[PDB]
């Protein structure tokens, strides 16, 4: 009730810088996101019996995987708390609540594959659910978790507060799915520039919070140099595994996957920033001023890939 969880003194200052990262200590990743739900939304926003066994839960329904994991879970979260805490009379209630789990809940039971290898393996998720395959499949194991004896952390909302925070919830988790991203952001671009941006209208909303949401989930390209550059291992450790899987098929993989082809990471890596991050930052910046230095990050880390090319390092 009155028992709110401390952090130690760097912990706590660096904890609300965008580029913070929540270290190398797994068990403290759990006081860390009570921490965060405290300040962004109040001592009283989830009982804490639940929510710690709603969390415990969530943690153990992700898998050991070099990057889709808890870890990843945990950090896409901060980041929506940090998008939060610098931009707190723009949000409902209800939005700070769904949207801090549904950043936890972002990539439940991932197994460190594409969307597009489960379709060519003909996995069973891909005839339950024909697109944003893995997206829907998180959902799914949220709604999952909730359903728990004694893990409903909105059972104090009333009906229609809880299929309002199930539904910010269900929209935010299918936005991380990148193939929907770059109509999103076009169709953003387009109604910020042209004035049309309404952030009284819902369906505008969604598309506000979609951004949010793949601003989140790659956060990791605006982390400090070092950061980012050990993140990278992670990622191409599963596009390369997936390479593999793809080649047992019978399939060239795309050479993001193909670990023949690790030489040309760095090159690989300026696109994405070029055809994702960038963009992506830019637009959420231009919409939520006060996430520049997300932009300013991952410009930081763009300059950095380019000197790794021109053999600086
Ligand atoms: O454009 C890319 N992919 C999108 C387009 O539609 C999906 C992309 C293309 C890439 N080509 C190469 C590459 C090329 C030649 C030789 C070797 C490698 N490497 C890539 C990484 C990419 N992407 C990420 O590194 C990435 C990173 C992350 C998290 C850190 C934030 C999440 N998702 C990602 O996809
Ligand atoms: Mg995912
Ligand atoms: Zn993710």
């Amino acid at each position: 009730g009155l028992m709110q969880f401390t952090l130690p003194v760097r912990l706590c200052k660096e904890i609300e810088l965008f580029h913070f990262d929540i270290g190398p200590f797994e068990n403290m990743w759990p006081g860390i996101f009570v921490y965060m739900v405290h300040r962004s939304c109040g001592t009283s926003c989830f009982e804490l019996e639940k929510l710690c066994r709603f969390i415990m839960s969530v943690k153990k329904n992700y898998r050991r995987v070099p990057y889709h994991n808890w870890k990843h879970a945990v950090t896409v979260a901060h980041c929506m708390y940090a998008i939060l805490q610098n931009n707190h009379t723009l949000f409902t209630d209800l939005e700070r609540k769904g949207l801090l789990i549904a950043c936890l809940c972002h990539d439940l039971d991932h197994r460190g594959f594409s969307n597009s290898y489960l379709q060519k393996f003909d996995h069973p998720l891909a005839a339950l659910y024909s697109t944003s395959t893995m997206e829907q499949h998180h959902f799914s194991q949220t709604v999952s978790i909730l359903q728990l004896e004694g893990h409903n952390i909105f059972s104090t909302l009333s009906s229609s507060e809880y299929e309002q925070v199930l539904e910010i919830i269900r929209k935010a988790i299918i936005a991380t799915d990148l193939a929907l991203y770059f109509g999103n952001r076009k169709q953003l671009e387009e109604m910020y520039q042209t004035g049309s941006l309404n952030l009284n209208n819902q369906s505008h909303r969604d598309r506000v919070i979609g951004l949010m949401m793949t601003a989140c989930d790659l956060c990791s390209v605006t982390k400090l140099w070092p950061v980012t550059k050990l993140t990278a291992n992670d990622i191409y450790a599963e596009f390369w595994a997936e390479g593999d899987e793809m080649k047992k098929l019978g399939i060239q993989p795309i050479p993001m996957m193909d670990r023949d082809k690790k030489d040309e990471v760095p090159q690989g890596q300026l696109g994405f920033y070029n055809a994702v991050a960038i963009p992506c930052y830019t637009t959420l910046t231009q919409i939520l001023p006060p996430t520049e230095p997300l932009l300013k990050a991952c410009r930081d880390n763009l300059s950095q890939w380019e000197k790794v090319i021109r053999g600086e390092e």
